[PDB]
């Protein structure tokens, strides 16, 4: 007999179907609670949390570690790339020299004194010393564990 779909309760007569969260699904019936994406096509897994079944992007958005920019004070979503210095995170466009206002980018030399960033050519001698190298941007949310991840298997009926 046909398997029943956990999404709609109907028999699955489709040639291709999904298995996830130890249920069978018509692919169209396995959708992100937030954005309605068809999980079996967009990616390889779903995330279960707080009664929802989510795509990776909405799992990150709703449950990932957001932060805040040390320069402007405003929130930074878990999905956003940030610059780092001295244990702080920054919007890319907030990561600027305090003297000349140039945006600092990976590989640039810079100084940091009490929260103020300075480019290589604006060494604040009067205030002063250590030269730092700007790292590549990284995701605000960083790495996260797979405890809520549930792989999707694409099957032929
Ligand atoms: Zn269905
Ligand atoms: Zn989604
Ligand atoms: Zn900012
Ligand atoms: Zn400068």
């Amino acid at each position: 007999s046909w398997k029943r779909c956990a999404g709609c309760g109907g028999k699955i007569a489709d040639r291709f179907l999904l298995y996830a969260m130890d249920s069978y699904w018509h692919s169209r019936c396995l959708k992100c609670s937030s954005c309605q994406a068809q999980l079996g096509d967009i990616g390889t897994s779903s995330y279960t949390k707080s009664g929802m079944i989510l795509c990776r992007n909405d799992y990150i958005r709703l449950f990932g570690n957001s932060g805040a920019c040390s320069a402007c004070g405003q929130s930074i979503p878990a999905s956003e790339l940030v610059m780092r210095a001295q244990g702080n995170v920054y919007h890319l466009k907030c990561f600027t020299c305090s003297t000349c206002r140039n945006r600092l980018v990976p590989g640039d030399r810079f100084h940091y004194i009490n929260g103020s960033l300075f480019c290589e050519h604006d060494r604040p001698t009067a205030l002063i010393g250590d030269v730092m190298v700007v790292g590549e941007p990284t995701l605000m949310g960083g790495e996260f564990g797979d405890e809520d991840e549930r792989l999707i298997t694409r099957l032929e009926n």
